[PDB]
Parts: C-alpha cells; sequence; structure tokens
C-alpha cells in the first residue's frame, strides 16, 4: 500500500512517463503535465476506478500540510518536494 | 523496527536528543555531537549492546550507496540528507 507521494516519486523516476508527469529539471520540482492521467493510474494502483485529479489535487494538498511539497506560485500543475528536516520526519514516519 | 537514517530524522527532530545530534542549520546538514552516545543510543533501539561508532560509520556507509546520505567533505561527523530524485526514490522504496 503505497502512498500517493511514494506513487508520484515512482511515476517522475521513469522518464517514459514524462508525457503525462514530469520532473521539471529545476531541483525537486514536477510537473502535471496530464492531470487527469496522474488521476487515472493512481486509481488504477488504488483499485479506486473513480479516481480524478479534484480527488487527487485535495491529496496533494494534505501534502502542504505535513511539508512534504509546496504548489509553485503561479502555477496550475506545477509542485515541489520540500528539502527541509520537517518534509524528512513526514516521509520517514 | 526502524532503519538507521530514520532512526537519526527522528532523534534530530526532537530537541531533547541536540546535545548529542543536531540539525546544523545548512539545509539538510547534521552533526553527530557525541557520536559515541549516537551509538549507543543505536544499540539501545536494535537490542544490540554492542554497537559502537565503528559499527555505525560502515551503516551509514552504506546509506551513500544507497543515494540518501553523504559525509560532508572535510568533517569528521558531519553528515547531510540528500535532495535528489534519487535520494527520494530509495527513501521511497
Amino acid at each position: 500500500s503505497l502512498q500517493l507521494w511514494q506513487f508520484l516519486v515512482a511515476l517522475l523516476d521513469d522518464p517514459s512517463n514524462s508525457h503525462f508527469i514530469a520532473w521539471t529539471g529545476r531541483g525537486m520540482e514536477f510537473k502535471l503535465i496530464e492531470p487527469e492521467e496522474v488521476a487515472r493510474r493512481w486509481g488504477i494502483q488504488k483499485n479506486r476506478p473513480a479516481m480524478n485529479y479534484d480527488k487527487l489535487s485535495r491529496s496533494l494538498r494534505y501534502y502542504y500540510e505535513k511539508g512534504i511539497m509546496q504548489k509553485v506560485a503561479g502555477e496550475r500543475y506545477v509542485y515541489k518536494f520540500v528539502c527541509d528536516p520537517e518534509a524528512l520526519f513526514s516521509m520517514a514516519f
């Protein structure tokens, strides 16, 4: 049972997925190029066929509160993993 | 069962442990202020009473290979957690 952040890291590690999700090249920044495709694959992963970006974005919002991620200012689908002791702790536990 | 990197993160998060292990304030860098005390507490955690800094340093060496941590060049007891997609993937999986 993967957490959504783990699942995104696994998709980001394969450049074959770069058409729907990719590291932008700027540090730990990544873009949901096809956000509905990212949702569909998350749906397959968790056996939730009714998964959509609306549900996926609520999960990405929870990740700001934990300090794991931040939404890049001025962007609809660009986020970054945070590299600080708080993010590390939330990812470790 | 905690991994050594998780154990260090847990010790680092609690300022009660700051007399023997602490974040330096420079990004993800941390210092083993009392390296033998870190080693003794790792021993308590894993029920390995014969734990010492020698055994700990070799396990830290294994984490450099994984790509999760690195020893700060020119320092005896200063390390850092790595901020890159490879580190994130190794910590996630």
